């Protein structure tokens, strides 16, 4: 039951509700639960949607599932608890991340995208704000709300299409993408994570989608040319191709270098202690541990 | 009320209900009166912005409001009767029009729209269907729920702009079209009366739209290269310009030698006539009328 767990703080806020740092009474374990304030009458099949996809996701790049508890009109979603925080949450506090933190961080969500693709399923917002750490060093996603959203809406133009203009028609139109759209916002994130924003970040949001359908489009790069090696370029090149159907899939872009490297959560342990660190110093002792094997000097 | 009218046939239907020809009670006057079905509870700000543009418009060539009326869950709306019919309704019996006939249609549509936006309203679903004609021939626009559905519609993104993959952003855009794409809709109807149905009306809905927005998308042309004059050619070339900001507007197409020469009602009589002809002669004694003038032969 929702008795079995004291919210402690509210650490975020979901797509829907708010996400509160929880403990369970009884074992003493941590969790993450969103709760959801839901109306009486309207649309559960889109929260009923998050959660079943939550529930069908087993993969140690996806937020785990713990359970879900309804009681008068509020929903809690609980989930594992993800210590490090939001890479948002992080990268507001730290600097811009390294080159080789977003490589890692790169590769775990691909991993990540590449098993929610093979099942089928998209989730159509990722960034830095769905992307967690554990305590370790775990890079894990989140936030199932958007994807829950689009499925939920598989279900009336206005005016008729023939006679519509090829602006109108633009506006008209719906569906017609595939998960290679994750693979973009992969692209877009490894910028995020570089420059503490996304390209076009000061732009309204119609503007800057406007400016995307545009002919003369060209995807966004990395403004120092030189601060980043070749390959990240090359990786985000890649990721950010404007052709869907020439856009590297999620196993294609795992066989890049700049992910094929060798990477491991010391990375993020890195970026967790400079979180852990608002000093470049600490009290020590450097002199002869044992007096046996201590070289004389005169 | 409506015990004022009898309801004597429905003769179309409209974008949310069935449109009967009527008779009034008392005056025996002829009119069309919509009936729209509303669910109790249900968003009625879209008849109601209906009602209120229809009487908001008092232009020879829009179809004139007389009255509404409701009566439990039953709305009705009481607008002058066309007896000619949707121009869709006249192709379908009658063969395709006459070049003189698109154009007198076209350049009474036009002057219809040129109210419209000097008025800041827009149509936003000009097709065949929705022009009528009255008896003598006069040329009324119809139908303004689809004005009324986008205007009620001016009130949440799936997922975050920013991050959006451009095909993504292309489903995910809103408004950014202006009254302009009327006039596109008047280059479609130019073809539809022309070919008795749009270009690409073979196609699905969504197919036909997805191929507007493509980059390499070329306006469509008449088929029949040599049926048709340069005029009417060229008429659609300028309506039918793929970049709006470069579209002619209402006016500047009421320039067009296509609708600016000689174009009388006389035009739709005679395809009311063919309408009413479903026969090449009748009986008739030619002789001479006065013998007091009948020239002698001999
Ligand atoms: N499962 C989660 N575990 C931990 C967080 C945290 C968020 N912020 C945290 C602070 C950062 C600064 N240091 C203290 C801790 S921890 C969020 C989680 O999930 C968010 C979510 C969003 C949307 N849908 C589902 C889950
Ligand atoms: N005001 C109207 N007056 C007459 C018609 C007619 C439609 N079909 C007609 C037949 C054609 C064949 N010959 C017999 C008559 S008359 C429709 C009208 O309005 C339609 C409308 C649609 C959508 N919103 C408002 C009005």
């Amino acid at each position: 039951s929702q008795e079995d767990f004291e919210l402690i703080q509210r650490i975020g806020s979901g797509t829907y509700g708010d996400v509160y740092k929880a403990r369970n009474v009884n074992t003493g374990e941590l969790a993450a639960i969103k709760v959801i304030k839901l109306e009486p009458g309207e649309d559960f099949a889109v929260v009923q949607q998050e959660i079943i996809m939550m529930k069908d996701c087993k993969h140690p790049n996806i937020v785990a599932y713990f359970g879900s508890y309804l009681r008068r009109d509020k929903l809690w979603i609980c989930m594992e608890f993800c210590g490090g925080g939001s890479l948002q949450d992080i990268y507001h506090v730290t600097g811009p991340l390294s080159e080789l933190q977003i490589a890692y961080v790169s590769r775990e969500t691909l991993q990540g995208l590449y098993y929610l693709h093979s099942k089928g399923k998209m989730h159509r917002d990722i960034k830095g704000a769905n992307i967690l750490l554990t305590d370790n060093g775990h890079v894990k996603l989140a936030d199932f709300g958007v994807s829950a959203q689009i499925t939920a809406t598989i279900a009336a133009f206005i005016g008729t299409p023939y006679w519509m203009a090829p602006e109108v028609a633009a506006v008209e139109r719906k569906g017609g993408y595939n998960q290679l759209c994750d693979l973009w916002a992969v692209g877009i994130t490894a910028i995020e994570l570089a420059e503490l924003q996304p390209p076009m970040f000061d732009l309204h949001p119609m503007r800057a989608l406007f400016l995307m359908t545009k002919s003369n489009f060209q995807p966004p790069k990395l403004k120092d040319k030189m601060k980043w090696s070749n390959s990240f370029h090359h990786f985000v090149k890649m990721a950010l191709t404007k052709n869907p159907k020439k856009r590297p899939t999620a196993e294609k872009l795992l066989q890049h270098p700049f992910v094929t490297q060798h990477l491991t959560r010391s990375l993020a342990i890195e970026l967790l202690d400079k979180v852990n660190n608002p000093s470049t110093y600490h009290d020590f002792d450097d002199d002869d541990p044992e007096p046996l094997v201590a070289v004389p000097h005169r």
